[PDB]
């Protein structure tokens, strides 16, 4: 309804990169998702999601999960609880959040839209 970037949970994503915060359950929107170059192995999922103050691309997606996407329930737009989550840090520093479980609320037909006007997360 009304004042739709109340509907997320706006500082999550600071929450999770800054303070390493991974007991919240934030409810988050998928902007974009893409395929990653795999090769021998199943398919994995980059998502670029927002919490209504910023995006943030550093987002892959459990591969039991993957059904959700080639399916469709998980889309553009689409507003998620990330039920539980995994953060792993890569050599050169950046940090990765792997989504393990995930519930689609309100599916990209339903909301159809960017929610607000996030910023890119900076590091
Ligand atoms: O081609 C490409 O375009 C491509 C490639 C990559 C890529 C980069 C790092 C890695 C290293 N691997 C992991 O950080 C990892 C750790 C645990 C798990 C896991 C635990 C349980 C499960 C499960 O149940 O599925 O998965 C998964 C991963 Cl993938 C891999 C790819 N990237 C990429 C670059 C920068 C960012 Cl910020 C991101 Cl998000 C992705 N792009």
């Amino acid at each position: 309804g009304s004042h739709m970037v109340g509907q997320l949970s706006r500082g999550a994503i600071a929450a999770i990169m800054q303070k390493g915060d991974t007991n919240i359950k934030p409810i988050l929107q998928v902007i974009n998702i893409r395929p990653i170059t795999t090769g021998n192995s199943p398919p994995r999922y980059r998502l670029l999601m927002s919490d209504g103050l910023n995006t943030l691309s550093s987002f892959m997606l459990a591969t039991q999960l993957n059904p959700l996407v080639e399916e469709e329930q998980l889309s553009s737009n689409c507003v998620c609880q990330i039920h539980r989550f995994i953060v792993n840090t890569l050599k050169d520093g950046r940090r990765v959040v792997i989504l393990m479980e995930l519930e689609v609320l309100k599916s990209a037909e339903a909301v159809g839209v960017k929610i607000g006007n996030p910023v890119p997360y900076n590091e």
